[PDB]
């Protein structure tokens, strides 16, 4: 994950500051978060084979990270209605961003880091 996002680093030729991205992503902070941010989720998920978003490895992920099977099926759920309400962007980095930000968000009522 950490492997995944310091080899997009590289790839891309972002700054440090894509780690201060994620972090305030992660706090639901977005107001600064650049079309680089959707290149380097794009980068990560293509590498993590999560890419249209395939379903089975997205829930592999999640249990990866120490979700149990009814969580890591809603997780997925609300990835995919995501996916569906922002399918119609053109730029597939600016995708990513908003898809990455509705997940975010619409996970609150659900216990995984």
């Amino acid at each position: 994950f950490i492997k995944v996002l310091e080899e997009c680093k590289k790839e891309l030729n972002l700054s440090e500051s894509i780690i201060n991205d994620l972090y305030n992503y992660w706090k639901e902070d977005y107001s600064l978060l650049n079309r680089d941010v959707g290149c380097a989720i794009v980068c990560m998920s293509k590498k993590l084979e999560l890419i249209k978003i395939h379903h089975g490895n997205a829930e592999d992920l999640a249990k990866k990270h120490g979700a149990d099977s009814e969580v890591a099926a809603k997780l997925v759920a609300i990835l995919h209605e995501c996916e569906k309400t922002h399918d119609a962007i053109e730029d597939q980095c600016m995708k990513a961003l908003e898809i990455a930000k509705c997940f975010r968000t619409n996970i609150h009522e659900l216990n995984w880091a």
